[PDB]
């Protein structure tokens, strides 16, 4: 059986309580379909000062559909469960130490805590050192997520590149976003700025947006052009940058590697990404 890791993000990953009876709630699609939910492990609850307790959880969403195909096609069982840390992944120092370990799902992945990362996880050049990908499953690219009204109109704004503290933005903390900016020279100051201000996860940030306590928000395209399309009071500004994918994320010179490309190869060509989108990312007007 296959270990999969995932992280909650709407909407590729939605995680839910199960009912009192340990059963997940009978959901449908505005089409009328059942929506398909797994039992996903994992903490349910992050709060600093509140105990963590890794119970068994529902999982849905664009992602949990694509990993049902997979397992279909494939003919594997896998058990999913939800990154300890509650991160994507970025590289630390082990005891502060010069030698590093990845933390989020990479670390897991890298561990053998888990056999493959489906996720709405960045394929980037850093993280393919250490492990495999396939083939992007979507493309996307960073945007900024504001309250309507914010006049602000991309990345290239002197509001971010000439920041005062009159205008806060952040991104998720050991995600992808803060080494490519500092690995970008046009981008350093603005990664500075961040490291201090960055959230714990996506939730948090969209959040602080709403209540006025984060100006701009950077973070996945995919993401929050669904957030801004669901909620009335949040939109994106400027053009995508840093354009690039998401992938399944496999160890190293897996056997695995060529048939899941193959796989979302299938589905990018006979319309099921596209149903996926349908059902997960447009599909009516916002109300949250
Ligand atoms: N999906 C999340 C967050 N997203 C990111 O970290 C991103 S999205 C684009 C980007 C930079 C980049 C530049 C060139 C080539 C690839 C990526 C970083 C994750 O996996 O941590």
């Amino acid at each position: 059986r296959l270990k999969i890791v995932t992280i909650h993000q709407e909407p590729f990953v939605y995680v839910k309580p199960t009912l009192s009876d340990g059963t997940c709630k009978e959901e449908f699609t505005v089409n009328g379909d059942p929506v398909k939910k797994v039992i996903c492990t994992g903490p349910n609850d992050t709060s600093p000062g509140s105990p963590r307790h890794t119970v068994p959880q529902c999982c849905y969403g664009f992602c949990i559909d694509l990993l049902i195909k997979l397992a279909r096609t494939m003919n594997f069982t896998y058990e999913v469960h939800l990154v300890a840390d509650g991160k994507f992944g970025t590289q630390e120092r082990v005891n502060n130490s010069n030698k590093k370990e990845w933390n989020g799902m990479m670390g897991e992945l890298l561990s053998g805590q888990a056999d493959m990362i489906v996720a709405p996880l960045t394929i980037n050049n850093e993280r393919a050192q250490y492990i495999e990908f396939s083939k992007p499953f979507k493309y996307q690219g960073l945007t900024i997520l504001v309250k309507k009204g914010t006049r602000i109109t991309g990345i290239n704004d002197p509001r971010l590149r000439n920041p005062s503290d009159k205008f806060i933005y952040a991104t998720v903390k050991q995600s992808s976003v803060d080494i490519y900016f500092r690995r970008q020279v046009e981008l350093s100051t603005m990664y500075r700025h961040m490291e201090k201000h960055n959230y714990e996860s996506a939730a948090e940030a969209i959040q602080a947006v709403r209540d006025n306590k984060l100006h701009a928000f950077i973070w996945d395209s995919a993401v929050l052009e669904f957030e801004a399309s669901q909620k009335c009071d949040l939109v994106t500004t400027g053009e995508l940058f840093f354009r690039s994918g998401f992938g399944i994320g496999m160890r190293k010179d897996s056997p695995w590697k060529q048939n899941v490309s193959l796989s979302i190869l299938k589905s990018h060509e006979n319309g099921f990404m596209e149903d996926l989108d349908k059902t997960w990312v447009r599909y009516q007007e916002c109300d949250s």
